[PDB]
């Protein structure tokens, strides 16, 4: 079947990290051959899923820009299903979708604290994987709503388990990473340990691996709540502990989730998705 050499050439980007000690690629602009992968996956007849949560008074605005840009740029050439989780179907806008795209919308019960809202996403995603997503798609991404696609985000991003490098920390020393540092938390990581600081705004994989990501994260959130502690960065702290223990089979460069408030240095060649103001 497919080997890394068929589509990935790390030597095209010599000035950045392109490979990990556990053999996973870090996908940067210039390293990938999308045409080879489009042909490969079209012969396999894949479908890709994308989950997004939109809760609160002013979300409808973020959802419109997210979905308009996703329709334009996410996995063009392949079927896609958008899964939209909302607290009031009023705030679901009408976005016209293109060929081979469709959507499903679900009402969720909103939580009181903005921290548990963010965290309880992990339970809901897993529930929907078991009930239907496992039977509908071959790969699944889970994304925050307050970001916008800017250029092609395609099949070069697919894999068994997929993590995103956080734009502010990708060149930093691991002792400076904002991991959870209390031994009492299920998310604890000691100083001198860790590979990268991953962003919780994008993660993905097969439905099987995304179920394992979300349920292990949710178990850690519950264990902490029962010991009356909340991790420094909530679900993202648990996500970073998960990916230290269960290494991702693919990593995306900060070009795939860029914050323009940093600027635009030479490492950032073509931006596929950008932060909204938070």
């Amino acid at each position: 079947k497919l080997k890394l050499s068929d589509w990935f050439n790390p030597f095209k980007r010599p000035e950045v990290v392109t490979m990990t000690k556990w053999k996973a690629p870090v996908v940067w602009e210039g390293t990938y051959n999308r045409a080879v992968l489009d042909n490969y996956y079209a012969k396999q007849k894949i479908t890709v899923g994308l989950t997004v949560f939109a809760v609160g008074r002013y979300i409808e605005h973020y959802l419109e820009e997210f979905l308009t840009s996703a329709n334009k740029h996410f996995m063009v050439g392949h079927p896609v299903i958008f899964y939209i989780m909302v607290d009031d179907v009023s705030r679901m806008p009408l976005i016209e979708l293109g060929p081979l795209r469709s959507f499903k919308v679900f009402k969720i019960k909103p939580e009181k604290r903005w921290q548990d809202i963010s965290m309880m996403r992990m339970k809901t995603i897993g529930e929907h994987i078991v009930a239907h997503i496992q039977h509908e798609v071959d790969f699944l991404f889970c994304m925050d709503v307050d970001q916008v696609f800017q250029d092609k985000f395609g099949v070069e991003t697919l894999g068994e388990s997929v993590a995103q490098l956080q734009a502010w920390w990708y060149k930093a020393d691991p002792n400076d990473f904002t991991y959870e540092r209390r031994k009492e938390s299920a998310a604890y990581i000691p100083f001198g340990e860790g590979d990268f600081y991953y962003h919780a705004a994008i993660f993905g994989g097969t439905p099987t691996q995304v179920l394992n990501i979300t349920q292990e994260c949710f178990k850690g959130i519950l264990k902490d709540k029962k010991n009356d502690i909340e991790a420094q960065w909530h679900d993202e702290s648990h996500l970073n502990k998960y990916f230290l223990l269960n290494k991702p089979t693919k990593i995306l460069s900060p070009e795939y989730c860029w914050d323009y408030h940093i600027g635009l240095p030479a490492d950032i060649k073509l931006v596929k998705m950008s932060w909204q103001t938070k």
